[PDB]
């Protein structure tokens, strides 16, 4: 499928841009994705720094005949602004950088609150208390006033997951999580689907820390099927269910990452890609919330609840 449908009944497209660090080219590849490419999806978030720079690109993009109902806009609120009374401002800050009225999918960055002005890695004091409950009911807020269509979350474990659908009015529409051969995340994609939620993952390729267009099982999958490994990669997302982000800053690539319809992966490529071993994570949050010396997280277990 082309696109999957949230709980609300929103479609959301299948293949979306990622644009984290995608640099100055940033609105001339929003604008190719969307023009050239076809994409109807862009994902991005206000610690990327590059909305200003996304706005422009769906600016351009509209103007050249897209209407805004056919594109779907993904941002995220950043985890210094994860308190009750911080939520609304940076949501409209975000509308206001990427020229919108509204955006389809606002998530929660990652479940942790920051202090203004913390360090990477943080200091004693930086990383604060998540009121999970209290700053999801101004998450939903924001859909009750139309500035934002649908909410979800990121970067979850199961137990934190449990705990947002006991105080939750309006469910996560989507949990964005790290996937890809190496780090499948099993548990969370299960604990997803047993409630209904749909999944996009990022990080699809490995990123550039743990790239896997050069992985020579990749290599020999995409040399069968004559594809490109990034677009073998994405494909895997697509045949696992889950919407995918894949993020490149050049316009070849941009193009390469969405011919990924009309044609699978044979079942036993797709298998051998599932067994490629869990333990290849790129983003463990480390040097964002651990203090080994002062807490509250310790390791990177304990920012996952020791769930992977
Ligand atoms: N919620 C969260 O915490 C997170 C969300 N994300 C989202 O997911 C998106 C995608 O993840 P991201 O980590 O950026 O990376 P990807 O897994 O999309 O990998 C991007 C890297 O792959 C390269 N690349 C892109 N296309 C290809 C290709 N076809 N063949 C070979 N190399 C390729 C890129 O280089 P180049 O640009 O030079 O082409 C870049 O180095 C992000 O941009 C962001 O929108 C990402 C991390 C965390």
């Amino acid at each position: 499928q082309d696109h999957f449908v949230l709980k609300s009944g929103h479609a959301m497209p299948a293949v979306g841009l990622g644009t984290w660090r995608a640099g100055s080219d940033t609105a001339h590849s929003v604008r190719t994705a969307i023009t050239e490419a076809g994409y109807r999806h862009v994902d991005t978030a206000a610690e990327y720094g590059v909305e200003k720079e996304v706005g422009k690109g769906l600016k351009a993009a509209m103007e050249a005949g897209i209407d805004r109902k056919d594109l779907f806009v993904t941002s995220k609120i950043w985890c210094t602004n994860l308190a009750p009374e911080r939520v609304r401002p940076a949501l409209e800050n975000t509308l206001k950088d990427l020229q919108l009225d509204y955006i389809d999918l606002y998530h929660i960055h990652w479940p942790f609150r920051l202090k203004d002005g913390a360090h990477m890695p943080p200091e004693a004091g930086e990383v604060l208390e998540f009121d999970m409950e209290g700053v999801w009911k101004e998450m939903e807020n924001l859909v009750k006033d139309g500035l934002v269509k649908d909410i979800g979350v990121c970067n979850y474990t199961v137990t934190k997951l449990n705990r947002l659908l006991r105080s939750a009015k309006i469910p996560p529409a989507v949990c964005q999580m790290e996937m890809h051969p190496g780090w499948k995340n099993d548990k969370i994609f299960e604990a997803c689907k047993k409630h209904g939620i749909h999944i996009t993952a990022y990080s699809p390729l490995g990123s550039s820390e743990k790239n896997l267009a050069h992985d020579p099982v990749v290599e020999k999958v995409a040399n069968k099927l004559n594809k490109t490994p990034g677009q073998v990669l994405i494909k895997w997302a697509l045949q696992r269910g889950t919407s995918v982000i894949p993020k490149s800053s050049k316009d070849e690539r941009i193009k390469e990452n969405i011919q990924v319809f009309g044609w699978e992966i044979p079942e036993e490529d797709f298998k051998v890609l599932c067994s490629i071993k869990d333990e290849k994570r790129v983003l463990t949050g480390e040097e964002l919330f651990v203090n080994k010396t002062h807490g509250p997280y310790r390791s990177a277990r304990d920012v996952w609840d020791h769930e992977n």
